[PDB]
DNA sequence: AAACTATGCATGCTCTACTGCTTCTGATCTAGTCGACT
């Protein structure tokens, strides 16, 4: 559960562990010792836990392909990760 | 002629500013360790 929160490792999962948090609860609980990741992948954390689905994928390349054109035109973007491999 | 008073001056003391030199302190750049991620 703890690793499935965006910018908490393994490390600091079982730091959190020895440090008596059992639960989701407690890390919102104290907002204090949480960096800028942890706080954002908190906040959106059953967002982030859905699988992304291929139409996502097409939607998230179509906007990029604008945001790379206005920033130079005839620049290439390329999907590789999980997605290219089907 | 003698006693009292007057001015006059000097030197040490105190303060406030002024300038220049020396030392201390606060702001700004990197190595290492732990951690996050792809």
């Amino acid at each position: 559960l703890f690793t499935q929160i965006f910018g908490v490792g393994v490390k600091t999962a079982d730091r959190w562990y020895r440090e008596g948090l059992r639960t989701l609860d407690d890390l919102r609980e104290q907002p204090q010792k949480l960096t800028q990741q942890q706080k954002a992948g908190l906040q959106h954390h059953q967002d982030l836990s859905t699988p992304v689905l291929r139409s996502d994928v097409d939607a998230l390349q179509q906007v990029v392909e604008e945001a790379v054109g206005q920033a130079l035109p005839g620049a290439t973007v390329t999907l590789t990760g999980g997605f290219r491999r089907g």
